[PDB]
């Protein structure tokens, strides 16, 4: 078989995570209430079923901008695309219930499981 | 610290390799002499100091098309394109030096790292 090489996945996102902190070759926009975050729409549909299903449309997939419910918290939704970049989730007691709720609109139920996960060991 | 989510990195890895194999936002094809191979530049960049240093720089940023030096052969560029989306690298007793010589071109010194541990170890 194949040399497997345990450590190139978590190298590829962490650069990744470098690119969109220098702002090279993101290609969307998302809107949240009154704050805005760009990104590289690929990581974002490798990570939730909410934006795979947009992008994968041929009717959106070139949007450039995207305007999520304006219930969404920004603190909620920057939490979970750091997440998206790092595999690092940042919950907390002052975040959960913000996260959990984003995290489902977001389509993303491997964090939703974590989120109950936290709520019954809390 | 914040909850480290151990599969999550290779979870977005396999996610954008479904993507290449479906041409969904892939934004560059590498010419390498007979054959074309479409890719996403940021995982390319994200693997390679060869790409790497073609699209931080803004004059090259934007190009669709790369041509790859004419004497680099296509089969062990696509070993490499796919280790770069899989962590896995079809090192061989019959590829080895082409894989080789491919990894130092683009820049990829873990790789060729590898290989030398191949020839040591051969």
């Amino acid at each position: 078989s194949q040399i497997q090489f345990t450590r190139h996945a978590s190298d590829v996102l962490l650069n990744l995570n470098r690119l969109r902190s220098r702002d090279i070759l993101t290609d969307v926009v998302i809107v949240v209430s009154r704050e805005q975050f760009r990104a590289h729409k690929t990581v974002l549909m490798a990570c939730s079923g909410l934006f795979y299903s947009i992008f994968t449309d041929q009717l959106k997939r070139n949007l450039s901008v995207i305007n999520l419910d304006p219930e969404i918290n920004p603190e909620g939704f920057n939490i979970l695309l750091d997440f998206m970049y790092t595999s690092r989730l940042n919950l907390r007691e002052g975040n959960i219930m913000a996260v959990m709720a984003t995290a489902m609109y977001l389509q993303m139920e491997h964090v939703v499981d974590t989120c109950r996960k936290f709520i019954k060991a809390s």
